[PDB]
């Protein structure tokens, strides 16, 4: 229709001087790309975190995912978070800011502030799992009204996620995010299965069992932690598929994850 924002750049911080840990020598400004649905009712929203090992952001995990989300009634955004040479905690700060921003502007964007979830692939799934475990309900006395808003997502979708930084770690992502001799404390707190709590939102995971880049153990570990803390979850592991299949539209049996995810969204009241 053209009446709603699609394809624009929404900076996470209005003023570049407010970007935490910003390197002005680096031209990249972290931002959201909207793919809003036009509708007369409030819509649920998913922010998509593309993968790319914390060195880039994969495009096949970006706009086409939002087209699928749109097709099932979900307004969507792509989060273009900071990557190498930025390090932790810059990407996580960008992810938390993105959720606060969308929730703050939810009335303007025609989005239900209580149906804002995140969906991440690979290192983007790591980032999604972090904002799904490291969240807070906002700084109510902050001078920035956006900072007063909760950064907790209302649901999490994890697609062949990087989860553990140590055992079964994707070493490329770990090195890009933390450097070569990382603090063991950060290795532990950024292994996101360690940080699941009873307040972690409902989660959907999928993975291929023979993934040779990001071991399927990463999804199994996060699932064990969700159960340990009483969080209901959905998990689908298919036997075969290379890492990074995205929506997997051309992959027999693996392309059945988006239909299962659509039905899970319905099951948790996110759509329908």
């Amino acid at each position: 229709s053209g009446l709603v924002p699609r394809g624009s750049m929404i900076p996470l911080w209005e003023n570049q001087n407010d970007i935490p840990l910003f390197d002005p020598a680096n031209p990249f400004v972290p931002h959201l790309v909207p793919y809003i649905l036009d509708s007369s009712k409030q819509l649920p929203c998913i922010i998509v975190f593309p993968g790319g090992g914390y060195t880039h952001r994969a495009q096949h995990e970006s706009e086409p995912v939002c087209l699928w989300l749109n097709s099932i009634g979900i307004s969507a955004f792509v989060l273009n978070y900071r990557v190498q040479p930025y390090k932790h905690p810059a990407p996580l700060l960008d992810a938390k800011r993105a959720i606060r921003l969308v929730r703050y502007f939810s009335k303007k964007l025609n989005i239900d502030p209580n149906r804002i979830g995140v969906l991440g692939f690979s290192a983007g799934g790591h980032l999604a799992s972090l904002v799904g475990t490291h969240f807070d309900s906002g700084d109510k006395k902050n001078d920035d009204p956006v900072e007063r808003v909760s950064c907790r997502p209302d649901c999490i979708v994890l697609c062949y996620p990087v989860i553990s930084l140590a055992e079964f770690a994707h070493e490329g992502s770990k090195k890009a995010l933390l450097g070569e001799n990382p603090d063991p404390v950060l290795v532990w707190t950024l292994s996101s299965h360690n940080m699941v709590s009873s307040k972690t939102p409902p989660t959907f995971l999928w993975h291929t069992s023979d993934d040779s880049s990001v071991p399927v153990e990463n999804s199994l570990l996060f699932a064990m932690a969700l159960k340990k803390h009483g969080v209901p979850f959905e998990l689908h592991i298919f036997p075969h598929g290379r890492h990074g299949l995205g929506l997997a539209s051309d992959t027999l049996y693996v392309k059945e994850w988006t239909k299962l995810c659509e039905k899970w969204f319905e099951s948790i009241g996110f759509i329908g």
